[PDB]
């Protein structure tokens, strides 16, 4: 009906703006805010490359002009943040990051013989004569574009192009130091690079030199540029002279900072190891799990709940580990993102293959995406399938199957998650894992697989939730009930976090829920097309958070009068994610687990830290309250989990 | 010396030439002659005349090798490397498709104005200098340089097939770009290119078909093709069906049935030689301590912590069995790249202590030590695994080694006494068997060859058997002439840079084997006679001041037995290397092809 909707992307610029915001954060220790700052230019690329893009094609056969005005915008921002605020912040504790080049001689020294050295061999110095030779400008790196003017006073420009050659550099380089010198120094590559020009044109008058970079769909040439990002200080002549090799009207071109490709931030060196930087904490164990005979005895006996950094990752490995050498199993199954890096995971489960177990991998990647690996792991015994197109598998589930008589249940242990069970990234992510025994659960996920591996099943699940089979209707059937137990005059809530909330269809369900008197509690740090403070959307609050781990928990609260259900899931509420993928959601059944879900939910409501609620205007709007005592949710979590473990 | 050793470079492209021999096996000689030729004109000419005229006519010998009989050749096992550029439209199509979208976005064309833009040639790299008019009416002369990208490409292409086609196809790098040069210089009618090679600006080898003029533009004229040292990196489709570099690898069958690797050590020493056997059990063996409640921690020596590896994902699952896992990197990059740190930061992540190297001491000892749960005060007790090389193999020139993998008790002490000195720890610095470099080395090796002499003195045989990758020291050079004219007999194995003559006054008793083969011999063995009851030494190096070495005693009796067995192989008379009486009447073979029939015998007696 006649419903509001944000536009996902401009509800995406808005999410960024976020992480953009944390680098601004005057409270927080600055290497925690140097990292956002790369963070957000990381992922501006990423929206770049296949977003803007995308709508670049569509226009061949507003939204973009909306894009660019935004980012214009929070570019300036950035650069803001970056000269008047991380410099300055720097210096006051020591850092020199050299914006301009150094007077001091044996800084000079010194860069003059590493350029020569170190620099030079790396270089490969192209004059640039458009229609008689062709180049190429390859993205995500950085160029300088020169301007030079020969021996003859004649006003007529040469242009060049040379490589900042950070594939064997690196971006940031330190100057020498002496235990009594007030600073630690470093350099920009590029610009050691610009003070030494006339070394490498000496038949010429170096006049200026300008950084850009280009972003583009892929790196290659046509047979017969998403972005093209330039130091502002850049006349327009020499724009179309590179523009007169490559066809790219003012649209693409942006004119931003002195200096590009700033994610390259995240290789700054903190010179003062621990120090200027958050220490996260020690990850907990469960004492519980820990002192049971075997981790799978603990299982058998009890549901577990790991809410991963606050615990390790360990259980994970040390489970498969315990299968591989245990007589009682049979097989093991498991999905996975990729199959390219070796992991402890891969290497139990080549140990399991290798005796004699039924090992099998689901893994959700593509046609034209390693070799070696996957070989090796065939050869140990592993079986690997991969999604042909359609459905590609995006569920995070792993299964342990004990031996049993014949036509009996199946019996073991089921694995569930809202990530990845391989910790591979830089960023900490925040998620959610069940380890569960339960019988009915063991049996979905049995069913489930073998589904993924083409066997006859019925299509039918007891207490498991997966798309494009019973999730649809469950997910509608959960509002539902929020809505008529409101007419029955009962309480109405919903406790609902997600990455992101995108699909027209369940974002009208919430709507009439909340025109229906249902509440709503939103915890959403991306994409959210879910329009708050509007008559529809009068009973929905929604909120943000980001802090230093990436909150990537997808869980599902339906207060049912009192009698709760919480899920845990795989998958966002995006249009994509409820029709083409194949995903999952978990019922959470033990009580106490269900308990302490809500528990930490609560303490994610009611952080006024870093907490930022939406308004119908896409701003973010911290939560702040001094009134009431600080929370903050990432280091409140840990406390309240830790605390429970003492309580053993 | 260099007369000699130009003419031992001679031996390697004969075996080039023998037309009995395997295509591939061919191949990787003409290839190990062309990096051989190379690193002479690095350490000998950089440091003339005389060089010159035998050279040119091996570089003639090795060009009619590669054109008349490796080319063809190729061609009736059904392998056409071509020399230029396809008819075929399904492969005309296929390079322009990937000159345009993998080669082109890697190319820097640079137009050469030698004075008034100055620029750098890298050595080691192929570079196309080309030659422009920018129209035919000019008669002058444009010129450019341009990369042959092969830091990001194979210098081999393949085309694509089909199985009913009569062969594979390949192509060379920079062949494709010659093809495609016309895209790159649009403005020009693109006269010509010619592949260039600097070395160092010291050496300069060309395509012999380029002026002297464009020579001036920016010097050992050859062929068409520089760097043919490459020619190793070109693939063999059938399996291997046309070399002998990669026979099946050998297992260990003893230690394959027992129960574990891990009881099998701790009941028999076992040794492992490479290429020949499987690289399996160094990861095999960690992943069973991985899993085993018995281990009690695992310490490793690194070179560079650069690779996510089997052994890497091992300790890992280790250290989150929560078993103690120290790993010691003797090389940090300066200009650190985030790979490094994400692994690394993954491995802190997991529990494993990464441990750099102390100043001075780096260690060079590639070794491991997996230890057990025990009682009290109670003796180190656990497995051990020393190696002649580096653990993590990511090489692509094939080198051989050789592990001993040991639970006996006073290595496994000794080796668990070198990590805590690595580790720091202050610790009574004497070790039992094993020989340390800045401790007992230095003094244990001088008594062993003082031991021969003594028994030459006595009127008994002083015999040294040594196989090194070369020998530089002058101290040791003049020790072993010590021990030469003192009337011990002593063999060098080696193969490099070294510089110790004989035939000399001070060397009647050195001889001096240097095999001819395709893998790298990388093992450092010493075996010193003693009277008959013979002493080994497995090495981590060679003659122990700078770093950390280890060598190791081969305790064992029958492992003993079976390194002199294979040294000795690679000493006999039937065997390709450089009073008595025999004929010419035996057919001559390769060290490493006899040491892989005697290794194979070995294992199913």
């Amino acid at each position: 009906s006649a419903y509001p909707f944000f536009r996902r992307d401009m509800s995406w610029l808005s999410f960024n703006e976020r992480v953009l915001m944390e680098a601004a954060d005057r409270t927080l220790p600055v290497y925690d805010r140097i990292k956002f700052l790369s963070i957000f230019s990381s992922n501006l690329e990423e929206f770049y490359t296949v977003r803007v893009a995308y709508h670049q094609a569509v226009l061949q056969k507003h939204i973009l002009q909306a894009i660019r005005e935004t980012v214009i915008r929070q570019d300036e921002l950035y650069y803001r943040i970056f000269y008047d605020q991380i410099l300055p912040t720097l210096e006051e504790h020591g850092i020199r990051l050299r914006t301009h080049a150094p007077t001091h001689p044996d800084h000079k020294a010194y860069l003059r013989r590493f350029f020569h050295e170190e620099i030079f061999p790396l270089l490969y110095p192209m004059l640039l004569l458009p229609s008689k030779v062709r180049t190429f400008i390859r993205s995500g790196r950085v160029y300088l574009a020169v301007r030079l003017k020969e021996k003859e006073t004649d006003e007529a420009y040469s242009y060049a192009l040379l490589n900042v050659p950070t594939d064997g550099l690196p971006r940031f380089v330190e100057l020498p130091r002496l235990q009594t010198d007030t600073f630690y120094y470093y350099s920009f590559l590029e610009d050691i690079i610009k003070e030494h020009l006339d070394v490498v044109f000496p038949g010429y008058e170096v006049m200026d030199s300008y950084s850009i970079k280009v972003s583009r769909d892929a790196d290659l040439l046509l047979d017969a540029p998403t972005r093209f990002m330039y130091d502002g200080r850049m006349p327009d002549e020499v724009l179309r002279y590179i523009c007169s090799s490559c066809d790219i009207d003012p649209e693409e071109a942006i004119r931003s900072g002195n200096y590009v490709n700033l994610q390259d931030l995240a290789m700054l060196p903190n010179p003062f190891a621990p120090r200027l930087e958050t220490l996260t904490p020690e990850p907990l164990l469960s004492k519980h799990l820990e002192q049971a005979p075997s981790l799978m005895e603990g299982i058998r006996r009890k549901d577990y709940l790991i809410h991963v950094p606050y615990y390790t990752y360990d259980y994970v490995v040390r489970l498969l580990m315990e299968a591989a050498i245990s007589p009682d199993v049979s097989e093991i199954r498991l999905t996975q993102y990729r199959v390219a890096e070796n992991s402890s995971i891969i290497s139990a489960l080549e140990a399991a293959a290798q005796s004699g177990k039924k090992v099998s991998v689901f893994v959700e990647l593509k046609a034209r995406f390693n070799l070696r690996l996957s070989e090796r792991m065939r050869r140990s015994g592993i079986r690997i399938v991969y999604s042909m197109p359609g459905l590609k598998v995006h569920a995070k589930t792993a299964l342990i199957l004990y031996h049993t008589p014949a036509g009996e249940r199946p019996q073991g242990i089921a694995l569930l998650s809202t990530g990845n069970f391989n910790e591979t990234t830089a960023r900490i992510y925040s998620d959610t894992t069940l380890m569960t025994a339960n019988t009915d659960i063991v049996h979905d996920v049995y069913r489930l697989f073998r589904i993924l591996d083409g066997d006859p099943e019925p299509a039918r699940f007891s207490r498991l939730l997966v798309a494009r089979y019973n999730m649809g209707e469950a997910i509608t059937n959960l509002i539902e009930r929020e809505i008529e137990n409101v007419k029955r005059g009962k309480r109405g809530y919903m406790l609902l976090k997600m990455n992101g909330l995108q699909d027209k269809n369940v974002i009208t369900q919430l709507y009439r829920a909340s025109e229906a008197g249902v509440e709503i509690d939103l915890i959403v740090r991306g994409i959210c097309c879910l329009v708050p403070d509007m008559p529809q959307s009068r009973n929905i609050r929604v909120t943000r958070l980001v802090d230093m781990y990436l909150e990537h928990s997808r869980i599902w609260c339906f207060h049912n009068g009192g009698k709760e259900e919480v899920f845990i899931s795989s998958a966002d509420w995006m249009k994509r994610n409820l029709y083409n993928r194949i995903e999952t959601a978990c019922p959470v059944l033990d009580p106490t687990l269900r308990r302490e879900i809500i528990d930490i939910l609560e303490i994610q409501l009611r952080d006024n830290i870093k907490a930022c609620r939406i308004d119908s205007s896409l701003n973010n709007i911290y939560k702040h309250n001094s009134d009431e005592k600080p929370v903050r949710a990432q280091a409140a979590i840990y406390r309240y989990l830790k605390g429970k473990e003492e309580t053993t």
